[PDB]
């Protein structure tokens, strides 16, 4: 918006990064703060402070804020006002409002979202390893809060060391690389045992029913194979996003 | 109207059937009682009140209104305002403010309202097994107010052991469609032992004074037969529809 990147240049004069990121702490959180004030502030900047543990970049369910028609009704003026933008059926949040100022103010509320974060997933438990994700919020959002809460639930309820979550997350979302940014940068305390078996995992992942049981069987060195022998019980790289109507490739000299 | 029309359809958009019948609890029922506030609570609203004890689109009775003139003045200025329109004498009520105006609200005078509803029945009682029901209302609604109040007085003036409401109700409706209505619903005050038996002559209703007589009869494990030689001491299905005459007709391929 012009107003953000007036008062970024400005602040710049007087650092490219420093007043990009850290400096208007105080300047901008001032006039959009002052813009906030309109709502009535008991029940709806409460609600709003609910909202801090989602993804930056995130949709939100109601279900999940209900736990957080009196919800419908409470999102609905909000989203009147002009704070949450309502779609058919998931909601978001404007950015501008979402990363600044409740970034900035947030009691320890954190915690008891979290351990939510972990209550309604776990009760998302089926009798196969077939649970009714989100599109876009069970499969991604869920691994933020499941570092978030603690380690153990880390080896079972991301479905590493399972395989039936690689399906659902592939046949779902087209798309890879979503992933492996999930992949990366979830590797905590889960012990010499995983920390390194799900880096050889990883390292096979790129590199690509039956077939998925059958394709686990070769990684017979990985417990893999372990977990689809009970659900039998029960090219590296390759551009599909473009579905149709292609001609012709190129390759940068810099391997860029 | 346009008025319910509308602003369910701005609830909808702002669920189908949350804010079709659960939603609007505060916005429905406001102005359906704002629109109200023009009366007195004296007279005119406590009766109105009162009058939630019966079905949500029903009739009323002079007799059974008075014991629940002066109450004939009062709904005269009632139909005058806009509350209970009166015509030749059955009286009826407006399904809105019977419905989604009253129901939330209600204070327990239900109590002393339905054992005057079973008293009034009660004087209403010959001899024989002829009571004066009205033409509309008794018969429809002695089931109603006896699953109300208890079992024993369902078991009597339901008369599923007596043969009496088979004949009347059967020839004062033409149908027997509502007494089915009435019969299976009805089920819960009695004994299981009663229940059973209801419900084999449910089984046996739809399937069809001597005559009566004759076909009871043949129902000998039933305490109909045993009614009806008091009463007399003392095919297949069948519509009948239109009155002039009838050329073709056909049922539906997926039976519907």
């Amino acid at each position: 918006n012009p107003r953000r990147l007036s008062i970024i240049a400005e602040s710049i004069r007087d650092a490219t990064w420093d007043n990009w990121k850290h400096v208007n702490c105080d300047k901008l959180t001032t006039i959009i703060e002052s813009s906030l004030n309109v709502l009535e502030p008991a029940e709806y900047r409460k609600m709003f402070d609910r909202l801090s543990v989602f993804p930056p970049s995130a949709h939100i369910p109601t279900i999940l804020l209900s736990l957080i028609s009196d919800v419908m009704v409470v999102v609905n003026k909000l989203h009147k006002y002009s704070l949450v933008e309502k779609q058919p059926s998931t909601i978001s949040i404007p950015s501008i409002y979402l990363e600044l100022k409740v970034k900035l103010e947030n009691e320890y509320a954190l915690h008891r979202s979290i351990v939510d974060h972990y209550n309604i997933p776990k009760t998302f438990d089926s009798d196969d390893l077939i649970p009714p994700y989100l599109d876009q919020y069970f499969y991604s959002h869920i691994g933020h809060h499941l570092k978030n809460i603690e380690h153990p639930e880390r080896m079972t309820l991301f479905r590493m060391v399972f395989l039936d979550f690689r399906f659902l997350e592939q046949k779902i979302r087209h798309n890879t690389l979503q992933q492996l940014k999930f992949y990366k940068p979830y590797i905590c305390d889960n012990d010499p045992k995983y920390e390194r078996l799900v880096n050889a995992i990883l390292d096979f992942l790129p590199k690509i029913y039956t077939d998925l049981l059958r394709i686990a069987l070769m990684a017979e060195d990985e417990a893999i194979f372990e977990e689809a022998h009970k659900q039998v019980q029960r090219d590296n790289e390759g551009r599909h996003a473009v579905y149709l109507h292609n001609d012709f490739c190129l390759i940068a000299l810099a391997s860029g």
